[PDB]
């Protein structure tokens, strides 16, 4: 996929290593890295964007 900011994804969240929903909040091209929101809780990290799934896998 290509991914643009404020896309809905799905990321593996660093603490657990499950799927969650999460919104793009900004793209690093030059480092390949995003930041994501996890939707409902209110956190966000950074993912490699390559990481990133798609917002159906839940
Ligand atoms: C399940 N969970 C998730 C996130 C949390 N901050 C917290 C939980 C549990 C409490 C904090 C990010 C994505 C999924």
């Amino acid at each position: 996929q290509q991914w643009k900011v404020g896309d809905k994804c799905s990321a593996i969240w660093s603490e657990d290593g499950c799927i969650y929903p999460a919104t793009i909040a900004s793209i690093d091209f030059k480092r390949e890295t995003c930041v994501v929101v996890y939707t409902g809780y209110g956190n966000r990290e950074e993912q490699n964007l390559s990481d990133l799934l798609s917002p159906i896998c839940e």
